[PDB]
């Protein structure tokens, strides 16, 4: 490219292909994301550009928004490995508890920061949580969903993971809140602990029913207004809530209580990132260094 040198394709992102690139004039290595047509919405460019101002140790920095030759690219700081790969790599022994606790703590800090700045992510998943050799973890892509109009599927004819989608989204609610990110993070927390996805749905209804079979089919008592959600159906099977100690064994009671507050059905009852940072679970949090194979 005119201003970069491709090092390799890193993967397929929500909004387009992502490459590990080298800046032609600086020599710096970055994550270059090509945004997948109409004419590159102007509202999106202005809105995304505002995100360049976000700076926090737990948020992947957006270095630039490049609009040239009528194509759009997002330039991000390049991190060492993603949480999906790290979890896969730690499958045999599992991620040590102190490291799980540290990552969760840092992710909540990133969420608290973004949410305090009126920015939501809406699509948190292991793939956009990036780690480095020093023990930090950062969230990438905050604010892109609101700015863009997340297409049903990628122009790559691939597949979109639904595993971390909040129930209000699955029920067709078109108004998002900070709670959708707490739900996703809760799902990720459970996955780090058990070494298996909490709700690995293969479709939206399967995703929804997997949640119902574990936490119980929601009703007006635990979630006022649920029966009026866009895609709610009175014909949904009525599953009883499962013993929560069966959900994420063998995590201790502080971890289980915090997780239960991150997974409340009613977005309004779901714990905020700020309040979660004060939960007793983090009383002994530290910052361990991960064993990363690059
Ligand atoms: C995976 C480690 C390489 N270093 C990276 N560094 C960054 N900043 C990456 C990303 O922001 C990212 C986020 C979601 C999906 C993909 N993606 O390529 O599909 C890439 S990836």
């Amino acid at each position: 490219m005119e201003n970069f040198q491709k090092v390799e394709k890193i993967g397929e992102g929500t909004y387009g292909v992502v490459y590990k690139a080298r800046n032609k004039l600086t020599g710096e290595v970055v994550a270059l994301k090509k945004i997948r047509t109409e004419g590159v919405p102007s509202t999106a460019i202005r809105e995304i550009s505002l995100l360049k101002e976000l700076n926090h140790p737990n948020i992947v920095k957006l270095l630039d928004v490049i609009h040239t030759e009528n194509k759009l690219y997002l330039v991000f700081e390049f991190l060492h490995q993603d949480l999906k790969k790290f979890m896969d790599a730690s499958a045999l022994t599992g991620i040590p508890l102190p490291l799980i606790k540290s990552y969760l703590f840092q992710l909540l800090q990133g969420l608290a920061f973004c949410h305090s700045h009126r920015v939501l992510h809406r699509d948190l998943k292991p793939q956009n949580l990036l780690i480095n050799t020093e023990g930090a973890i950062k969230l990438a892509d905050f604010g892109l969903a609101r700015a863009f109009g997340v297409p049903v599927r990628t122009y790559t004819h691939e597949v979109v993971t639904l595993w971390y989608r909040a129930p209000e989204i699955l029920l067709g609610c078109k108004y998002y809140s900070t709670a959708v990110d707490i739900w996703s993070l809760g799902c990720i927390f459970a996955e780090m602990v058990t070494r298996r996805a909490l709700f690995p749905g293969d479709s939206e209804i399967d995703q929804l029913f997997r949640i119902f079979r574990t936490l119980g089919t929601p009703d007006e008592v635990v979630w006022p207004g649920v029966t009026s959600m866009p895609d709610y159906k009175p014909s949904f099977p009525k599953w009883a809530r499962q013993d929560f100690s069966k959900v994420v064994p063998p995590l201790d009671e502080d971890g289980r209580s915090l997780l239960s507050q991150m997974l409340h059905y009613d977005p309004n009852k779901r714990i905020s990132a700020k309040a979660a940072l004060a939960h007793p679970f983090f009383q002994d949090v530290t910052k361990p260094v991960p064993h990363l194979r690059l």
